[PDB]
């Protein structure tokens, strides 16, 4: 009855939807790292794995997370890219959940996001139709790894957007 | 009393040194991934885990890991090898392991490999030269996954070799 969405990168977030219609999000937790003198963000393994300890998820619950692809930042980029996505599957099968990987295009294509000139707004406006409890939590432009999150969950849970207003 | 040293690619491996002399070392688990059309190697998640959580090692002892470089494969090469490394330090924190990355010079140039002609073959030989008992599984030249796990774990431990020839 339970469903988990994860935007696996920096700037991302982990998102919980419960059965009776409840749902809950969690900003990644990252520390810092210098690398070759170049000030880094890195995803806090300790942090994370303590945060899917806590959710009320049960055992076996299915955790829909997006792998993606940064090509205009090259080597180190995609070193980042690679080491998030392994960092939150390991994390995600340790934790006791099952993983299904989602294609970036293919959630987007979903919510009709695919060719949005504002991807990032959108994805916020969309995350709030389907959650206005989490209208508060998306607030914000940087409030879009915490809307990809949900969206990731409500992907695979199979939810619709209500007939209304974009 | 106990240490873990893991070669974190594809083609590496896990040891454990016991504090009775003993030692172990297994084969880092894979799967096929065909990745625009062209068939990879991807490292098996949940046997990684399972054999995680299998180890005699109590929780708390130290995983000495390489933290490595692969620069002419460039994009999808990083991704895998960011990918292994974040799978691997997130599978020992979740396993209750203590994690300390180690760079791949550091460690050859405490066992005398950093310029070596032969890196691979001489990392079989320094690692049967500490543990002989593993002379068989480091027969093959396809075994220096196994060699560099085993010297990372004896780095970490602060094992000596020997006087005597190479």
């Amino acid at each position: 009855g339970w469903v988990i969405g994860v935007d696996p990168d920096i700037g991302g977030a982990i998102a919980v939807l419960s059965p009776d219609g409840s749902s809950q999000v969690f900003d990644n937790p990252f520390v810092h790292i210098v690398v070759s003198e170049v000030i880094r963000k890195r995803l806090d393994t300790k942090s994370i794995i303590e945060l899917l300890r806590g959710l009320d998820a049960p055992p076996g619950t299915t955790a829909y997370i997006e792998k993606s692809s940064p090509p205009t930042d090259g080597k180190q980029g995609w070193w980042s890219t690679g080491f998030s996505y392994g960092l939150w599957i390991a994390s995600l099968v340790a934790s006791g959940f099952s993983v299904v990987p989602v294609a970036s295009q293919t959630w987007k294509a979903y919510f009709g996001l695919m060719r949005s000139e504002t991807p990032k707004d959108d994805s916020r406006q969309a995350a709030s139709i389907l959650f206005p409890d989490k209208d508060q939590s998306l607030k914000l432009k940087k409030h879009h790894g915490r809307a990809e999150a949900l969206l990731l969950a409500a992907y695979g849970k199979g939810l619709v957007l209500p007939s209304g207003k974009f």
